[PDB]
This record gives structure tokens, sequence and C-alpha cells, in this order.
């Protein structure tokens, strides 16, 4: 039995505590069962709401004291990016297992202070970057390291999302710099960096454009009412060049109508291609150029008991894969690394590394050049 | 919020599915009907149903599925075994008092379920056979745009149902391929699933018409055993509206996993549905200006049916336990509000009707008329 | 390299894509089998046939297709009328010892169909009947993997045709909707296309059972007149091989255009194919590693049946008119050659028994067993 | 109706495409603005010229094309040699006072790109380069929609071309590799075709940023001589008109054939192209209901423009000859009319200059001003 302090029980509230209500039935024998001990919120009754919702035993207004309550083992860190790092500093200093939502802070030397905390401590630490345990990127992982593709030349990344191409959706959080850090770049183009370093490996250089295509919104009508000014990036392009002399480029955006949550990617190799597109989250889309001539093109590969993480899920392809096996199959490896002394990928180095990224991209859009990403290490 | 508790019979794949739904349910739907407790889980021995007790949350396991009868604690008794077992259970819950949900086919033939029909008919218990989807967000978008008249008066209705777990004839001769135990093959175990979205889409059978194959008739149990069901089954349908369509159904489609699927032609439009890609529902609109006119790829989200309890943006994706919670939810509302619930009993044994008019049809090659209730 | 004097006759929508055949075929089967000569062109009056020609690059109009038979130095009719003159037509080319290309349906009846097949059946002239659809370099290339036994035998067959240019009341009574001149509706119009390839990649049909309806009984000339032909068929079939199957054609499906497809299995694969995305052709094998099986899409080009007469490379785009443009290569090969070639009238005159059959299956309300010709 | 003279230079791949358009267009745009006469067809030597007369239906052959530019009743001259005589032949057809359609890229640099320009822009003749994709109705179609305004103002333009044709490091030194013949490689052989789509839809470059690659640097002809153009090219884009977005080409995209590819993303609506499906455009439109929004797959036919000129129902099938057909019309039509047509000799140039942009952007990694012509 390990305790999970949740902090924040909002947007991906509902997914968290799916996570940890499910993760034992899908893989089994479960290292370890999470249970869902206590639930911070902003105001109590919020936060007594919240724990009835989602079925925690307890609920505080004031997260600290789920840090100081020496029975909770795992610190669940879902609040908006502002205060990612302080909890997270305050978790790993009381010796807690901590699960941190992306991206991982603000800026790269917010998410410093994080790595630095956790560094040293023999805990596990890990940054909610789901998408990669989809089975079928875990596939496409499987068909690269056994050189299916061969060696990989080009990478192209996409997340397009379309919630707020209407300029009257509201200034929430996300739209705020001194909250939330950046835009479209933090809150998904992450997730797709993480794919890069997953599926193809480090970045050595970014070269970026930042667009913001709405400058004011409506204060939380038809936005009639008052409004503020966004000062973060709707859209986000880059060039890469990979530390491995692979190419590539990612795309996000927050303005692309017909596109919902459109995380794609396109790898070629000198031996083959894979495409995947998490709308269709099930399938991945592989050309091998050893096929025979005449019968030679993409398969759509459905994701089964045959494939990453199929002993876990459903038993047979196509039964279907939504958001919630990918944060159960996250939940499985983070607790399994608890119960077994070990680590996890994406750990706080990873989230890191992204925050560096960003950072990269960020200069390298207002200088108008090529910008070096440093390592971690540095 | 009242504790609605739980006795499940059945470990296996529907217990699983099933008991992530009772421990998810009002996560996604708050407030919730009532919050379904985990109370006691029934399996074929102690040890079995112990171990499922602890992968699945429950707070009792028996090996006796009558202790769950027998238990005035138990609101809903959930009858996820294998075909054989559905009548017995049900018609025993039913007498207890007790609400039901059973999974499908209702039973094995006709005759079985009207058993279970007759022994809630006159009750007031919630009834439910778990056609779970016809709850995809994309059917219930489906069925809403039929409702308005967006696609006018239905014509012409076209459902599969292809899979190939067993396309291989070294797979082996489980439960699902014993006539004994399963009472048919593709015809009770997948095609129901389509009969009872055409049911909930289009309207009632009153005609069939139909070819039941068998393509591997032994397999491995060293020795073997014979296969006594249909891998197979295609059927013509007269609707009671005067629509017309046909329903295909097998395990031998390789490359088809879980291809549940219909075509629904209307006077002003149509609708397609893939449940591999079951997030995506397409709908051409006869009305749409005639140089941007066709299927249009929707994706269920907050705006459709069912989305107020589910994710907050359209394609962050669903699953099957997506469509295992709406069943959930609804069952729980009817019952905390003393209502029915669709499919009921009463569905499950019309499509036992149908499945036996399917196979009298394919043996006498002939139409036969849907016996109604 | 031979000249060979064409003489087509009608000058309609199928006499675009016919003289694009002639005119284009030498260019992509190049040394070409022979050189089509576009010598006559008759059309029902004086003005239209001159027109014609000028439009579609013949040397020579006629009103009187009479005169292109008796001409000496025309050695190919093709056949592009309306289905109410294909058979006196053709009757009079073959007494003439002229090679015929006729369009589809053969023609009216199976028995109008049997006079044009017994007509040249006894002559040493190549015979065609125009279904172009099965040269699609995706079908053919089918044919090849499942003659290769790359998708093991044959179990299953599904074919469509379904289109919507009628679907609106509103559009206006033509010949294709009056039975006196089309002798059927989607049947003949459409489903032959379907029935041919299905003939092709599984083989002879045993029997049928079908249904047949009419949606939009009657048409605007304010005056209207009735429409007394199948708006849409739907059948079941048993393969002479013991496969099954089924076919269904509508002009009645909003959304739908040109969607010829077919879904097979065999017991070692699957193939699929959608006119619409002609290009591709989908192939499931069984023998694809467990981790990395399902459907490939493959585009076609070089690599693939008649790569080599076509672009060089694939998705450089295949349309209609590459699908006519082998079509006459195979027709003036079997010319150059003595040979035959398939489809012939025997194959026309088959396709109009299955769709005689098909009629008296949806009349009777049952099966029935499929002549041999 | 005037009948215009074409001496056609090359008798390759697009030698084959251009004699088709010549052959076919008439038939298709009727009545067609003036009729081509397939008159002259120019070869490296004799041998090649009059075989390709016989196959392609030109009335003369000559192994000079020199004496097509000095004969006085050839009308238009049509290029369809490699890069390196692009130039050369325009300049002298551009002196003789011939109309000139020819192939991309325009010319191997931007200098030589310059003075094709200079030697038509003070004509009074029609000058054309051959970005036939432009032409593709669904292209054509997607432009209709921006300029009705229908999805608002353009924010980001995505543009590939992904071929895998000599993904294979055996496949041999052809011109297309070697600089001094093609100029460049991927960047100049098919970016240029996504370029060309760029300015039409969504308008001028202002500025690029690129990057050159070369993955297979040798290839056989024993020896091997050096690759020295890029495999691949990808840029970013600032547009004039405040839009932003990035071309991506390769021939080294295993499963990758002729996928030329857009996504437009507009203030209120976006805009999906694929070639490989080049008879669909996909079109999402913010104005739908919240319930039924997503891209919507519309099949090009009558209603859609350049409809009237080709198939009689969308998806009958579009391939890549009715692009040429379309060229050709339009080509054509501003000779008769005596108008210009686009793209011409400028927009060639225009094309040039930003490729020097994109090798200049790639050599210094920063950004680089594309000059206007
Ligand atoms: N996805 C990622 O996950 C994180 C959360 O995103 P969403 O769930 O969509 O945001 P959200 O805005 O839906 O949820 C944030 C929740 O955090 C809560 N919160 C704010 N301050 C708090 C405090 N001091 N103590 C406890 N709770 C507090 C809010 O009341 C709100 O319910 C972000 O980092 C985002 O990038
Ligand atoms: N899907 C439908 O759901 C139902 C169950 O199918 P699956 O879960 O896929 O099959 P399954 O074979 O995975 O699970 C069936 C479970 O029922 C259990 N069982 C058998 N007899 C029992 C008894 N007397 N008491 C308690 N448990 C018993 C078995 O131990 C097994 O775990 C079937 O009707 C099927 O059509
Ligand atoms: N596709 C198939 O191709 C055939 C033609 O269809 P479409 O071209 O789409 O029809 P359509 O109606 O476009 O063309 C038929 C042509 O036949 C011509 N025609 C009728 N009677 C004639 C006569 N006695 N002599 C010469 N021409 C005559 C008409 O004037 C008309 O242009 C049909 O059998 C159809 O099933
Ligand atoms: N596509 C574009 O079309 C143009 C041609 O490409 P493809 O047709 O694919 O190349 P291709 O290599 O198929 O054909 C080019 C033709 O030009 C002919 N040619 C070369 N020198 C000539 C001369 N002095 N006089 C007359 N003909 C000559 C060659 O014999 C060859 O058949 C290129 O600019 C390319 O970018
Ligand atoms: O705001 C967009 C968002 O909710 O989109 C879905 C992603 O999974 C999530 O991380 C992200 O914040
Ligand atoms: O046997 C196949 C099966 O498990 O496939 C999945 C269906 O959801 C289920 O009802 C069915 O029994
Ligand atoms: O009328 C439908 C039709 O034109 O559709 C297109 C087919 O190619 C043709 O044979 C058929 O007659
Ligand atoms: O070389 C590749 C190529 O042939 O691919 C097809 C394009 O249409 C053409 O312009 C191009 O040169």
């Amino acid at each position: 039995n390990l305790n999970v302090g949740l902090i924040g029980g909002g947007f991906m509230g509902k997914a968290h505590s799916l996570a940890y209500a499910a993760m034992p039935m899908f893989f089994w024998p479960a290292p370890a069962l999470p249970v869902r001990k206590v639930i911070a919120e902003a105001n109590p009754e919020l936060a007594a709401e919240a724990a009835r919702r989602f079925g925690f035993e307890n609920s505080t207004s004031d997260w600290r004291s789920i840090i100081d309550d020496p029975d909770i083992h795992v610190v669940d860190i879902a609040t908006p990016n502002h205060l990612h790092a302080e909890i997270a500093i305050a978790a790993a200093e009381a010796g807690k297992h901590i699960i941190c939502e992306k991206p991982l802070a603000r800026t790269g030397e917010e998410s410093k202070a994080m790595y630095d905390a956790v560094k040293d401590k023999n805990i596990v630490h890990m940054v909610a970057f789901n998408y990669r345990r989809t089975p079928a990127v875990a596939l496409a992982k499987k068909y690269i390291e056994e050189g299916a593709i061969g060696r990989i030349l080009s990478f192209r990344g996409t997340y397009l999302q379309d919630w707020s191409a209407d300029p009257n959706s509201p200034l929430s959080w996300r739209f705020q710099k001194s909250i939330a850090g950046s835009g479209a770049l933090g809150d998904i183009a992450t997730h797709v960096i993480d794919m890069a370093r997953y599926l193809v490996g480090e970045f050595s250089a970014v070269n970026a454009v930042l667009s913001t295509w709405i400058p004011e919104r409506p204060l939380q009508r038809g936005g009639e009412g008052p409004k503020g000014p966004v000062d973060v990036d709707d859209e986000v392009m880059t060039m890469i060049r990979f530390a491995n002399g692979a190419v590539g480029s990612v795309e996000a955006t927050r303005n692309a109508h017909g596109r919902n949550n459109y995380i794609t990617f396109e790898i070629h190799g000198t031996e083959g291609s894979i495409v995947f597109n998490y709308e269709r989250r099930d399938e991945l889309q592989v050309a091998f150029a050893s096929d025979q001539a005449d019968r030679r093109g993409f398969r759509t590969v459905y994701t089964g008991p045959a494939h990453p993480y199929g002993e876990g899920l459903w038993p047979i392809p196509a039964l279907g894969i939504g958001y919630g096996e990918t944060k159960i199959i996250e939940a499985h490896d983070f607790f399994k690394a608890i119960a077994e002394g070990g680590s996890v990928s994406p750990s706080f180095a990873d989230g890191y590394q992204v925050a560096l990224i960003d950072d990269a991209i960020v200069e390298s859009a207002a200088k108008e050049s090529w910008v070096d990403v440093p390592q971690i290490s540095a």
C-alpha cells in the first residue's frame, strides 16, 4: 500500500485518480497498491468535493500538510505550472516519491531547482509525458531499437489543437506567462519533444519561430466583457539537429481548426518509416524497405497482446486504448520503480532536459538563429 | 449519494472491464447517480475468487454465486459468466428482487432467454443486457443525428463485426466454440452487438435470411475436439419500418481485430462508424453546399452525447473502458430514479429471437419472420 | 504495327472515355500491339455526329451506324449506346466479321445477351464487354496475390458499388430509370461491375438470394414519369468453389460517389479495395510477424501488374482513363495475336444470367441457382 | 477554332505526359480554346526522335531542336528536356516569337532563370512553367475556398513532397543527382512544386531558413560518382502577408511515393490535401455546429473548379494526366485569347530565387530574405 497525496484536482484530476483506482486491475500482480489517501485543493469546500468525486479518503486546502504527513509515500503534483517547483522541492526534502505534471516548471532555471532537489535523494521522480506510453509509441521504440527501420535520418512531430482557436475562449492561466511560463511550447510541444528524445535521441540545436495569433482574450457574453493580454505563444515551429546527426522539426499550435489532440510523428530511417497519429492511437503505421517490391507500403498495426505493455491491457487489438490507459501504464511503471527501488523514464532529469530545449527554442526565436541545446550535465 | 452494493459473478475478461466501470464511473459522471460498491465477487473456486477480489478491489469473495443472491445487502447482480449460466443466475436474482446487468448474449437460445425475460417482465427492477458498443459516444451521436431528422428517413443499414483472434486453426477449443456452453458462435458472441446497434439506430427486425458458415471444424483442446458452432454469419434484414439491411460477423477475417462497423443511408444523409477508430463518427449531409459536400469526420468530446462525463477535448481518447463506464452510469441512473434502462432483458430476448430466426433461416434457406413480444 | 480502324457508336459520356483510350493507348503501352485509328463515329443525328467527330477526333461521322457495319475498312466496332441498341448492333457487327467491344451491361436481359454471345461464339473475332474496373492496377494486383496463394483459399467476399448522383428525387428521368431501355437499374448499370470483379477474383457464382428496392418511384421529366427499375440491390452469393459472399449496389447513398469496393477473406490473408482511392490496395498477410501484422497500403506502379505501361512512380496517379487505356491495350493485343480477351461476351452473358437470377430471386424471395452459359 | 502546331522537345517521361495532354485536351474541354497539333518532336538522336514520333503521334521528328525554333509554322514550343537545356531553348524560342511551356524547375540557377524571364517578359507571347499539381482539381478547390474567405485569414502553411524512388543507395547516378545538369536535387526537382503551391494558395515568400541534407553521397553510374546535390530539404518560411510555414521534400522516405501534401490553418477553418489521394480535399469549417465539426472529405467532380472539363461524377478518378490536360487547356486558352497564364516564367523565376535563398540560408545557417523578380 502506497499512500498518494494528489495536489490539484482540476481538468487533469479525473485522469490521475483513474490511474490510481484502476492500475492494479490491469497490471496484476501489482508491485504496490496505490491508495488515494489525501487530495489538496485551493479551498476546503473544493478539496472535500474533489475528495468525494475522485475517491480520496481525506481532503485538505493546504498542500504543505501532505508534505508534513509522514504516512504519505507519493506526492502527485497536478497544479498549474507556477507551483510545480515549490511543491516538488518540499516533497523531495521530505523524502517523498514525486510524479509531476508537465511542463516540469515555467523555465529551465526553475526546472533546474527541481532536478537539483531530487538528483541526490533515494526517491523515484517522474514527469507526466504520458503519451510516450501509448502502446503504439512504445512499439515504435521497439522497432527502432531492433534496427527494423535502420538508422534514423529524419523526424517530424506535431501537436495540433484548436480548443482556444476562438478568440472568445477566456484568458485562463495557460495564457499567462507568469503562471504557465509559455503557451503552446510548454503545454503541448513538450509532449512531442519528449517523444523525439525517446524515439530519436538528444537535441543538439534548434531554430524556431514563436507566433501569437490572438493577443487579447476575455478575463474569466461573446467576449464583450473586460479583456487581458496573451503574453505567451499560440504556436511554435522549430527545426532540430539531433546529436546523432538526424534532422527534424516540431510544430505545435492552439489554432488549427479540425485538429483536436493531433500529436503525430513521422520518422524516416534508412530501411523503413514509422507514422503515428494519437487521434487514432490504437494504430502504428510502419513501412519496411525489406518487403517484396510488389507488396511494399505502410502497414497499419493495431496494438494488443503482442505489443509492448500488451500483457496489462485488453485481450484483443482495437478493443480500444483511451487517454486513461496511458495514465495507467504510467502509474504501473512509477509504482514498479518504487517497489523495486529503481527509477523510471521520463524522470525530473528528462523534465529538465525538455525545459532546457524550450529555453533554447525561445532564445532561438528571439535571436532568429540556431541555438545549441545544453545537456543537463553542463 | 446512496451506496449500491454490487455482486459480480465472473472475474475473467468482462470481470475486469466491469470492475473498472464500478471503480471509475463516479469520477467520470459527477455528481454520480449512485456510488457503486464492489461488495462481493464470485468465481469458480475459492483461490481464484480471493485473488480476483484483491485484483478488482472487491470487499468480499465467494466461490458460490448463490451466496450473492441470498445476501440481502446486495442491490445489483452483475452476470459476467459464460453463456450457460446466464439464465439460472438472472432468474434467481430476479426472484430475490435484485437489479441485474447480464452479459451478452442474454442466454444460449430464445427459449432460455424467454425464461429470463418472464422472470423480470412483471417486476420493476432495472434489468440490462450489456450491449456496451451502442454507448460508444460516436454511436450515441449517430442516434442523435437520426432522431433529429438530420439524415432524413433511413433506407438502408449495413453492419459488421469482423474479428480474427481464432483465424488460426491452432487456436484452441474454448467454451466459445462449444454449442452446449455458448449456444452459437460468431452469431451469439458478436453479431448480437451489431443486431443491437441496428435495433437502436434503425428499429425492429421484421424478417431475416441468413447463411451460417464454419471454416475450422476442429481445434486442439495433442488431441482435438469438434467445433459445432458458426465461425461466421451473414444475414439480410427487412426492418419493420420498411428499411432494408444486412449484418455480417466473422471470426475468420485476417487483419480485422475488433471491426464493429455500420453504414446507414438516409434520404438526406449517411452515417459511417468504425469501432477500430471509435473516437470518430463519419456523417455526410445532403444539405451541404454542392461544392463542399461529403463525409465529415467528427471526433467525440464535450459537445457530443455523454461528453460532460468524459474527457475535456475530442480525441483525448475513448477506449473500451469508457463504454462500460457509460453503461454503468446509465444502469445506476435507472436504479437511483426507479426508471428503466435500454437495452433491457426485453431487448436481450428480442435479440435472442432474432438469432433463433437467423439459425432457422439458414437451416431452411428461406426468409423467417422474427417473432415479436 | 497494323492500323486498326475503329467505328465508335455513341458519343455521350462513354464516347469521351473510349476516344481517350484510342488516342492514348500506344503512348502508354509501347510498342503497341496495333495503332487504333479513330475512323468513324456514329451518333443519333448528323449535327450531333459531326460535332462528336470534331470533339473526339474522328476522321468521319455518320448518323447511321449501319453504314459503319457495311464499311469493309472498319476492323473494330465499339458500342457505347444505351442498353437497348447493344444487341442489334453487336449481332450485325458479328455477321460482318468485325471485332467488337461493347459497353456494360451486355444487353437488357439474359435472353437478349444470349443472342449476342451466340452471334460471336463461333467466329474468329475478338469480343469484349467493357468491365474496365477489373483492370484497375490494384484489382489486377489483388488477382496476382490470390493466384500465387498469398492469401490462401478464399472464404468470403464482400463487394459494393455505392453512388449518389440520383439520390435527389428532383434529378430527372433518363433512360437509366426506364426498364424498356436499361433492362434494370443499379443492378445492370453498376452491380454488374462488382459481379464481374467477384467472378474475376473469386470465381463462378452458384446461387444468389436478393432484395431489390426502389426508393424514388417517380422523377420529373412539372410532369413526372415512373421509375420501373431498382435503385438498389443486395444479394447473398454462394460461389461454386464453396466461398460465400454478398454484393450491394445503390444510387441512393449520400456521400458515396463511385464507391466500388471489395473485401476478401482468405485462410492466410485479406484484401480490401476502394476505387475512390484506386491507387491503393490494402492487403493483410497472416504470415507477418505477430507484433507487425495488419493491412499494408500498397500503391500501384512499375512493380505491379500493367506497371510497365503506366506511370514511372507509384501514386503519380491512376484515373478512370488509365483503366480504359489498359482495356484497349488488351483488346488490341488479342486482335493482333489472334487470341481472346477476358471479359468477353461469354463473360457478359454470364453476368446477364446472374442478373436474371438476382431479379427472379428477389421476385420469389428465394435462392436461385445461377445457370452456367 | 485555331489549330496550333506544337514542337515538343524531349520524349522521355514528361514527353509522354505532355503528348497525352495534347491528344486529350479537346476531348475534355469542348469546345476547345484551340486544337493542338502534335507537329514535330525533337529527341537526342534521329532514331529516338522517330520512335518517339510514332509512339506519341507526332507527324514529324528531328534530332535538332533548333530546326523546331527556326520553323515558321511552329506556334508552340514545349520544353521537356533535363534542366540544363531549358534556358538555351526557351531564349531561342522567345526570340523566334513562339509561345513556350517549359518544365520545372525553370532553369538550374537564379541567373539562368532570370535570362529566360528577361527574354519573354516584353514579348507578346504566352509563357508557362509546368507546375501542374496546382491544377489538381482539389488544389483549385482549395484556392476557391481561400479566395472566398471560407477559412478566414491564413495563419500557417505546411507543405511536403516525400518520395522514395532513390532511397536505395544502389539506384544509379542519373542527371537528377548531378549538380551541373539539375542545378539542385530534391529542392529543384520536387520542392519547387510545393513552393509553387504555397505561392498560389498563401502568397509570396518574404524569408526562408533552411537545412539541406545529402544522405547517399555516392552512387553507381564499380566506380561511384559523387552526388553533389541535396537529397532532402526542409525550410521555415515567413510569408509577405504575415503567415508562417514550412516545406519539406526528400527522396529518402520509405513508404512515401508521390506524397505532395499541404495543411493550411486559417482563422475560420483548415484545409488538408494529399496528392496520393488527389481526388479528395479535406476541409474543416469553424462555422459548423459544435456537435458536427471536423474535416469533410470532398471528392472533386462537376461542382468543383475545372469540373466541366473532367469526369461526370466525383471519384470516377483523376490521375496525373488530367493535371497535364488542365495545364494544356489554360495554356491554349491564354494563346487563343491573347492573355497570359499562371504560373508564367515570372513565377518560374520567382521560384528559382526562392531556391537560391534556401541554398544561401542553409550554407549561412541564417534567415535569408527572398529577392523579388
Ligand atoms: O491544454 C492542452 C492539454 O490539456 O491538452 C491535452 C494534454 O494531454 C495536456 O497535457 C494539455 O495540457
Ligand atoms: O469473443 C470476442 C469478444 O470478447 O470480443 C469483444 C467483445 O466486446 C465481446 O463481447 C466478445 O465476446
Ligand atoms: O450510371 C452510373 C455510371 O455512369 O457510373 C460510372 C460507371 O463507370 C458506369 O459504367 C455507370 O454507367
Ligand atoms: O524526379 C521526380 C519526379 O519525376 O516526380 C514526379 C514529378 O511530377 C516530377 O516533376 C519529378 O521530376
